Formats: structure tokens, C-alpha cells, sequence
């Protein structure tokens, strides 16, 4: 793999092992599970500890690259604000995963780290047909190249020491050897929420790099 992935054994809890991996890496992708409430409480809870650690942008799918005006801010009018600019295109995964998710960007805002969008408009008909499910994951997974050109425009932005990409982990498979496909090498996070498994470095498959346990809602 990639020697500027650096894949360290998660150390112990949830918290600990996600810092853990940010701090032994310049680039962290974590793999969102939408709807799944354990994901943005795990990031509200490691705001403050990420920013220590060298973590000074916050690259998020939910945003749109060129809202980032409007959205920063929703960040500035506080949790309220940011779930009412998310819920046209966000809602629809739940009410809580979205308050959690608003949480978690204005935890993030508040901790000193910039929070920006990647995502851009593309419009496609919900899939029935087993074809239009594998055609519609494939035109998804095309975003990725811009999805990167606008996490990275931003961290330069800034002139972020390490930045963080939080997307739908569909966006970030087969990444074990170089990271996500059309985007820039950096440690992969998935998460095994069955309750049966601990955090640990990935072996099924090559979709991540370390799977972090967590709770089911
Ligand atoms: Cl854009
Ligand atoms: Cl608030
Ligand atoms: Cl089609
Ligand atoms: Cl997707
Ligand atoms: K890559």
C-alpha cells in the first residue's frame, strides 16, 4: 500500500482509534453509512482531539462545493441553521441522523476546523431494474474525481496540515492499495456496526483500510 497511508492497529475505543488514524495520516477518508447515527456522533465526540491532532479541514459530501457561502453561514447560526440548509437534500436519510450530522459539522465549525463542501449537482432517476442499481452506482462513483478537486482546493484554502473527507463509503471501495479511485491516497475508514466485531485493520476486502466497531440504531 501506499507508503503515505499509514496503517496503524486502532487504538481501543472508537474515539481513540479514529484520532489515532488522523494523527499518523495527512489525508483520512471516512465512509458514511447514511441514516446511521453512530458515524456523526462519533465525529462530534472527536472534534476538539482531531484538531489537536493536526486536523484542520473537514471535507463533507452534504454540502455542495458551490454552496459553501450560503452554508458557512448556517454554520455560524448554530446546529438549528445547518439542519434546515441540509434537509432539502439530506433529510430524506432521517430527522436524528440529520440533527446528528448538523452536530457534528458545527462541533467540528466551533473546534477551530474548516468545514467545506465537495459535492456537486447530478441528477438520476431512482434505480429498479438490477442494471440502473449497478449504472446508477457507477455515474455516482464518477463525482469522485471532483469530489477531490474540492477537498482539496479547500484544504490549500486554508493551508490545512491534515484534512479529513467524510463521504457515502460506496465512493471509497477498493481503496487499500492507493485510496478511493480518482481521488488522493489516504488511510479509508469503515465501520462494522453488528456490535459483534472490535475496531481493526481490514482483511475481508480492500474497500477499506481499518474498520471501526460501533452500535447499530
Ligand atoms: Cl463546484
Ligand atoms: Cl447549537
Ligand atoms: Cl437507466
Ligand atoms: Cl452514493
Ligand atoms: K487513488
Amino acid at each position: 500500500i501506499n507508503p503515505s497511508i499509514n496503517v496503524r492497529p486502532p487504538r481501543g475505543g472508537p474515539v481513540d482509534t479514529l484520532v489515532g488514524a488522523a494523527s499518523d495520516n495527512n489525508l483520512v477518508y471516512i465512509g458514511d453509512e447514511h441514516g446511521k447515527l453512530f458515524i456523526p456522533k462519533l465525529i462530534t465526540e472527536s472534534a476538539a482531539k482531531l484538531k489537536n491532532a493536526g486536523v484542520d479541514h473537514l471535507a463533507v459530501e452534504f454540502v455542495k462545493h458551490s454552496d459553501g457561502a450560503a452554508f458557512r453561514e448556517a454554520l455560524s447560526d448554530g446546529k438549528s441553521a445547518v439542519k434546515h440548509f441540509l434537509e432539502a437534500s439530506w433529510g430524506r436519510h432521517g430527522d436524528a441522523w440529520l440533527d446528528k450530522v448538523s452536530e457534528a459539522l458545527c462541533s467540528a465549525h466551533r473546534a477551530g476546523i474548516y468545514v467545506s463542501g465537495i459535492d456537486r449537482k447530478m441528477a438520476i432517476d431512482q434505480p429498479k431494474t438490477p442494471m440502473q442499481k449497478i449504472l446508477y452506482m457507477k455515474k455516482r462513483l464518477a463525482l469522485n474525481v471532483a469530489w477531490d478537486a474540492a477537498a482539496t482546493r479547500e484544504a490549500s484554502a486554508v493551508c490545512a496540515n491534515k484534512s479529513i473527507v467524510w463521504g457515502g463509503a460506496g465512493h471509497f471501495s477498493n481503496s487499500k492499495t492507493d485510496g478511493p479511485k480518482d481521488m488522493r491516497p489516504g488511510l479509508v475508514i469503515s465501520f462494522d456496526l453488528t456490535g459483534r466485531g472490535s475496531s481493526r485493520i481490514n482483511d475481508a476486502d480492500e474497500h477499506s483500510h481499518i474498520v471501526i466497531a460501533g452500535e447499530d440504531n
